[PDB]
């Protein structure tokens, strides 16, 4: 009679519902529904699958949740047409999967809808034409969970063995804390070094004051490295005579940035509101669950037609002629932006206050990336004094552009601002003061510009950079102060082993060929279980190799041995 739609979640499932008619009945699992709890049955057992047996596994249903799958059976009987909208990630594929294997029936009953927001066009469009479950996509997931638990349940037992109990390894989690350790090394391995610099408050003709900063002695970079070279230096520049030697005017533009993806959003959310991954990407799902944006795990900068048009009008209305460029910005699935730009933070329904700082956020960084520069005119006055030539800098706001849309300036506006000054103009020396500084140490990392770090090495994935921060946390490798990354001891002392007894698993290269190798089983371009065939055999003769006394070169244990 009707049909079925079935959704991970409750607040899905009402915000789905507003845009699906009586033909359809929503029901949200509610949950995971299925899952994981040279042989050794011990270890297959637990977990859950078997690399000597080619991969088959043992999935079980959830606690509670049997009353959950005889819930839907029944309701799918009454139904003609069983339609799986879980999100659109390969987590979401497996999870679809799952579903249709618990409940049963003809594949034909299946359709697998997308969509990356839940709107009444998106969810139209979603199930206009739903598509099937893809097999490849789900394979690429289990592949991954295959792999992570083969690391995990055998390699932690012989850290065990070799280093302390209650430890764990983690396939990325592992590599994540290298990245931490040889941070903390460099930083306690700095030398600070000692370096000066000397700046000059002088008089234009007129009278009025310029500040400038010591740039070139012989025509060569000014920076002394001790308290004698500088006075030496301004004994020099107390008797030379100053004169501009030249003014270039040249105006200069800033550009909005791109839209957000999973990555950028964990950043500027921690950089400008102090928000940790998890927080982050918990708003952010319940907000793209409510309805409010596109979907949160995605690395596409990329905007729909509508959305584009949808913003623009809204530029114009609301700004302007000047503020609406020319053509649509493209910045080279879909970035996370608002789902109607006519919405403000201000409006949303369920959303505490926090949820509500974090759609602005993404909001402002939507409408910026679809409006004009921002122009300035930009001021470079040279000045010679003897043998030195000195430097100032100034740049005037000229339109504002896409910063209209973001809180108005308070501070150093119009970053300096330098008087009337023409080139052979002469300038009064008022005063010589050099500074003394010191280099500073690589910082250290953040959750946020640590998923960067991941990111760029291609390491980390949307869907897992929140998982893999908070997961190499309570294990005690690594923790979290002052909202800074800290490297412990215990991180440094398995780290070490496994560089040294797992090299390959622990290389930032091999680590970021597994994503590619993981891609190309989602596209059909790899079989999965010949995949984990291949990583397997690399990681038994690893693991097999470490095993041994460390005499056979085996993992080191973690002692101090007598006298
Ligand atoms: C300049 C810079 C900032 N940040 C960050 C992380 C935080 O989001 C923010 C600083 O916040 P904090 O002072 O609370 O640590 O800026 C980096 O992670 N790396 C950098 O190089
Ligand atoms: C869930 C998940 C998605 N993705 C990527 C690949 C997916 O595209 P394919 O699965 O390549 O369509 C896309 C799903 O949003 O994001 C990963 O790389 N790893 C994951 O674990």
């Amino acid at each position: 009679g009707k049909a079925l739609v079935i959704v991970e979640s409750p607040a899905k499932a009402k915000t789905i519902n507003k845009y699906l008619g009586s033909d359809y009945v929503v029901k949200s699992s509610v949950g995971h529904i299925r899952d994981l709890p040279d042989e050794r049955g011990a270890l297959v057992n637990r977990m859950g699958v078997d690399p000597w047996h080619n991969w088959e596994a043992h999935y079980e249903v959830l606690p509670g949740k049997e009353k959950v799958v005889s819930e839907l059976k029944q309701l799918a009987e009454k139904a003609d047409h069983i339609y799986l909208a879980t999100d659109l990630d390969r987590e979401g594929e497996a999870i679809a999967w799952h579903l249709r294997e618990v409940i049963g029936g003809d594949d034909a009953r299946y359709s697998r809808v997308v969509f990356n927001e839940i709107t009444k066009n998106a969810i139209r469009q979603a199930f206009n034409k739903p598509g099937e479950l893809n097999i490849d996509r789900v394979n690429a997931q289990q592949a991954r969970r295959f792999m992570d638990r083969v690391v995990g349940y055998m390699v932690s037992p012989l850290l065990w063995k070799k280093i302390a109990r209650g430890l764990s390894a983690g396939r990325v989690q592992s590599v994540a804390v290298r990245l931490v350790v040889e941070r903390e090394r460099e930083i306690k391995a700095f030398v600070p070094e000692e370096f000066w610099e000397v700046d000059a408050s002088t008089t234009t003709p007129s009278g009025e004051a310029l500040a400038l900063q010591v740039t070139h002695q012989n025509d060569k970079p000014f920076r002394p490295v001790n308290k004698e070279q500088t006075q030496a230096a301004v004994s020099l520049l107390e008797k030379a005579r100053y004169s501009v030697l030249e003014r270039e005017d040249k105006p200069t533009t800033s550009k909005p940035g791109a839209p957000f993806i999973t990555s950028t959003l964990q950043q500027a959310a921690s950089t400008r509101l102090g928000f940790g991954v998890k927080k982050t990407m918990m708003m952010a799902q319940r907000l793209y669950e409510a309805g409010y944006i596109t979907y949160m795990r995605t690395d596409s900068t990329n905007l729909s037609q509508d959305a584009v048009n949808m913003v623009r009008g809204y530029i114009s209305d609301n700004f302007g002629k000047k503020y609406l460029p020319e053509s649509p910005n493209q910045y080279a699935h879909e970035a996370i932006r608002p789902s109607d730009v006519n919405v403000m933070a201000e409006s949303l329904k369920d959303m505490e206050a926090d949820a509500q700082k974090l759609y602005q956020l993404i909001w402002r960084q939507f409408v910026a990336c679809q409006m004009t520069p921002a122009k300035y005119d930009s001021t470079t006055l040279t000045v010679g004094a003897g043998d030195f030539r000195l430097k100032a800098r100034g740049r005037i706001l000229r339109f504002d552009g896409w910063t209209k849309v973001m809180p108005a300036l308070r501070k150093g506006d119009e970053d300096r601002i330098l008087p009337a000054v023409n080139k052979g103009d002469a300038l009064t020396l008022v005063e010589l003061t050099p500074a003394q500084h010191f280099t500073k140490p690589p910082a250290r990392f953040s959750e946020a510009s640590l998923v960067k770090e991941l990111e760029k090495r291609g390491i980390g994935r949307p869907s897992t950079y929140a998982s893999i921060i908070s997961t190499i946390q309570d294990r005690g490798y690594v923790r979290v102060e002052n909202r800074r990354f800290y490297a412990e001891k215990m991180g440094e002392i398995v780290t070490d082993r496994l560089e040294e007894n797992f090299r390959e698993l622990m290389n930032y290269d091999f680590t970021a060929q597994m994503e590619n190798s993981l891609d190309q089983v989602a596209n059909h371009e790899a079989e999965w279980k010949a995949v984990l065939d291949h990583f397997f055999s690399d990681f038994t003769q690893q693991l097999d190799k470490a095993e041994k006394d460390p005499e056979e070169g085996g993992m080191r244990p973690n002692q101090m041995v007598l006298t």
